[PDB]
């Protein structure tokens, strides 16, 4: 019963030093565990790919999986209060049943809400903010066990959602909602990079509510284009690529059964925004991930820099996805303060082969002020990375106020706060 266990992230490339995952079964127990522990980090659903959740030797790794997962919709207010450990699939089910909806979702819905917003998680669409952008309040258990609630409008709130877990344990969050809406997903194949000029790139990325491009970086250009269209908005002809003949997966050869419905068949928002259907429930994945988030005005130059090194990228690549994100108010969001283009890479799970490719990719993106996704694999040096965040000092002051001893600062966060 008392024997050591091995605790990893979802993809299993990160093995934590913790020999047990503590899952307190009450908020009283959680407060006491936090107060009594010298160093703490929280594990959500483990869909990070780096050391962000590692608390160091002797540090406590705790989870909310032992507490009830509550999803409380106020229909008149159009809000939902959720536990930090609740995952997006359940959140979406419950809000949809109340006739309400989120403005966006990530690719796969089986990810914790608190952990998603902690790192900058986003979907696509030129007018759609990050997942954090709909949070209007957070509730934290701080280092001494006490609760601090921070709401939108509080001078601190810009640092309180996407915080890398550095302020305390987020026990609940409240999100804003909109009326439930219908969508259609239309997939296309073969979009050239040649002739993808500023006007055409803008037209393509704005052609639906959320648009992704996918490529293998093998033949020139893009292999797929996914349009996720609201039925309450117009859909113009899309002459730029061929209509897909078959149901598609982002990664060529992987099972398209896993993916949300295509061929433009209408269905609800939460069955169209993700790329992966709720029924698809993988307990791990044999992959790594990286993503770089740049000013949207650099999209073409960045795509052209990556095209020039395509032969270096391709051998370790499962798929690359290009997305857009609206400017974020959160100080540590990779989309902070600027409309954004994102370049995501799902790699083969071969750390030794991937890291040198990541380093070369990062070099290629330096001219475009690329910020890495905090949840994913990156090798940007700490000082260089700190220089990319205008309000980093403000964040550090907030962390110092709420957590003076740095109970929630691990090695990952320490390099951000240095
Ligand atoms: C696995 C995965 C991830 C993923 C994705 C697809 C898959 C298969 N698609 C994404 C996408 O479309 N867009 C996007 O921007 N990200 C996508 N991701 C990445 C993923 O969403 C993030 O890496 C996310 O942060 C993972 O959250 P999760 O909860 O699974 O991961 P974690 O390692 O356990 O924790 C991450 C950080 O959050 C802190 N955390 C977690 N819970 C809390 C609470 N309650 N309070 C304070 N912090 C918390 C962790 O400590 C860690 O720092
Ligand atoms: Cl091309």
């Amino acid at each position: 019963f008392m024997s050591d266990i091995t605790v990893t992230n979802w993809a299993g490339n990160i093995t934590y030093t913790a020999k047990e995952l503590l899952r307190p079964h009450s908020l009283d127990a959680l407060r006491a565990l936090v107060a009594d522990s010298a160093r703490v980090r929280v594990l959500g659903s483990g869909h990070s790919f780096n050391e962000i959740a590692e608390p160091g030797d002797g540090g406590v790794l705790l989870s909310l999986a032992g507490l009830p997962s509550v999803v409380d919709v106020d229909t008149a207010a159009r809000t939902v209060r959720v536990g930090g450990g609740v995952r997006y699939a359940e959140l979406a089910r419950v809000v949809h049943a109340r006739g309400l909806a989120l403005p966006n979702m990530a690719s796969l819905p089986h990810i914790s809400v608190a952990g998603s917003v902690a790192t900058g998680t986003h979907g696509s669409g030129v007018g759609n903010g990050s997942l954090a952008s709909v949070v209007r309040e957070v509730e934290l258990v701080t280092a001494d066990g006490s609760t601090v609630v921070i709401a939108r409008g509080d001078e601190r709130f810009g640092g309180a959602v996407t915080s890398l877990g550095a302020l305390g344990v987020v026990t609940s969050l409240t999100l804003d909602l909109e009326p439930a809406y219908e969508m259609e997903q239309h997939v296309f194949t073969e979009l050239p990079l040649a002739g993808l000029d500023p006007a055409t790139f803008e037209t393509v990325m704005a052609a639906a509510y959320s648009v992704s491009l996918f490529t293998d970086w093998r033949a020139p250009g893009f292999r797929q284009v996914w349009l996720k269209r609201r039925t309450d908005r117009p859909l113009d002809g899309f002459p730029y690529a061929a209509p897909a003949a078959e149901k598609m997966h982002p990664v060529p050869g992987m099972p398209a059964v896993n993916c949300t419905e295509q061929f433009g068949v209408p269905g609800p928002w939460h069955e169209r925004l993700p790329h992966f259907r709720a029924e698809f429930t993988p307990s791990s994945g044999a992959e790594l991930q990286s993503e770089y988030l740049m000013p949207r005005e650099h999209a073409l130059a960045a795509l052209h820099a990556m095209d020039a090194i395509r032969e270096t990228l391709a051998p370790v690549l499962q798929t690359c996805e290009i997305r857009t994100v609206a400017a974020d108010a959160q100080w540590l969001s990779p989309a902070y303060g600027r409309d954004t283009v994102a370049a995501h890479f799902t790699w083969v799970e071969d750390t030794a082969a991937v890291l040198p490719v990541v380093r070369r990719l990062e070099e290629a993106l330096v001219p475009f002020a690329a910020r890495p996704h905090w949840g994913k694999v990156f090798t940007v040096p700490a000082g260089e990375l700190r220089a990319l965040y205008p309000r980093l000092a403000d964040f550090g002051a907030l962390a110092g106020a709420l957590d003076p001893a740095g109970k929630f600062t691990n090695a990952f966060v320490r390099g951000v706060l240095a």
